[PDB]
C-alpha cells in the first residue's frame, strides 16, 4: 500500500521547489511519497531512458561489454565530458547523449518498440525520431512507473538475459560507502515544458533496498544538484541513510 507524508514537502519549499519523492521499501512492500498525484504524473524520462537503453542495446549485440570503446565523433558540443571517447560505463557517468543516440539508431524502431512493451516501460510509446523520443517524443513515465521497473531490474526479472542487467546495475554505481550503496541515473529534460529533473534508482542497506524515484520542476541548470540533495535530505529524515 501507499502513505502520503507531506512533511517532506518542506524540503521542496525550502528552496522553491516543486516536485515529488517517492520512496518503496521493499522488505515491508509499502511506498511513501509526498504527493501521491505527482507521484503518477508521467513525464518525458530523458537521460534516464539510458537505463532501458543500455540494456537494449547490450542483450542485442549494440553493446559488447562495458569496456567497448565508442569513439568521439569529432564533433565539439557544449558539454566537455561529451567530447571523448566512452565506455559504456562512463558513457552513463556523464549522461552522453550523442552515445546513446547512436545507440538507438543500431537498436532502430522496430525492436526499441518490441523492448519496451516487454519491459512495462511507462506509456510504451516509441513516437518520435529513434534516437531522440526520449528527450522530446511521446514516452512518458511517472515516478511510481520507474520504481516498478527499476524493482525488475534490481531482480533480474526485465525480459533481457541476467549479463545485460548486471552490466547496467555495474554502470548504475554512483556512491558506496560502509552504510550504503547507491545505484541510480539521473535526468534533465529539456526540450519540451515543463522542464524538469529526475533521480532514480534505489539504496541498497544489509537487509533491505529502498527504491526511489524523485523528479522537480528545473527552469534552469543551477538547481540541478538539488535532484540528489532533496532526495537525500529525505533519505536522512526517514532514517534510511545517517
Ligand atoms: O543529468 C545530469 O546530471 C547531467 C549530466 C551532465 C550534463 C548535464 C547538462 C545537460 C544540459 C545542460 F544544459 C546542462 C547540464 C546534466
Ligand atoms: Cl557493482
Amino acid at each position: 500500500e501507499w502513505q502520503e507524508n507531506k512533511s517532506w514537502n518542506a524540503h521542496f519549499t525550502e528552496h522553491k521547489s516543486q516536485g515529488v519523492v517517492v520512496l518503496w521499501n521493499e522488505n515491508k512492500q509499502q511506498g511513501f511519497t509526498n504527493n501521491l498525484k505527482r507521484a503518477n504524473q508521467a513525464f518525458l524520462p530523458a537521460s534516464t531512458f539510458k537505463i532501458p537503453n543500455s540494456l537494449i542495446a547490450l542483450d542485442l549485440g549494440v553493446v559488447k561489454d562495458e569496456h567497448q570503446v565508442f569513439k568521439w565523433d569529432g564533433q565539439t558540443r557544449d558539454i566537455a565530458t561529451w567530447n571523448r571517447d566512452h565506455n559504456l560505463i562512463t558513457a552513463m557517468k556523464y549522461s552522453v547523449v550523442p552515445v546513446y543516440q547512436e545507440f538507438a539508431r543500431q537498436i532502430g524502431e522496430a525492436r526499441m518498440s518490441k523492448m519496451l512493451h516487454a519491459f512495462d516501460y511507462g506509456n510504451e510509446d516509441i513516437s518520435g525520431n529513434v534516437d531522440s523520443f526520449w528527450l522530446d517524443g511521446g514516452i512518458r513515465i511517472s515516478a511510481t512507473e520507474q520504481i516498478s521497473f527499476l524493482r525488475k531490474l534490481y531482480h533480474n526479472k526485465l525480459h533481457v538475459s541476467e549479463r545485460s542487467q548486471r552490466i547496467v546495475k555495474q554502470a548504475m554505481l554512483t556512491e558506496a560507502n560502509g552504510d550504503y550503496i547507491i545505484r541510480a541515473k539521473t535526468g534533465y529534460s529539456t526540450r519540451i515544458e515543463p522542464k524538469i529533473g529526475w533521480w532514480v534508482g534505489w539504496v541498497e542497506l544489509d537487509d533491505n533496498v529502498w527504491f526511489f524515484a524523485m523528479n522537480m520542476d528545473m527552469p534552469t541548470s543551477d538547481g540541478l544538484g538539488l535532484r540528489q540533495a532533496i532526495t537525500k535530505e529525505v533519505l536522512k529524515q526517514e532514517k534510511i541513510i545517517p
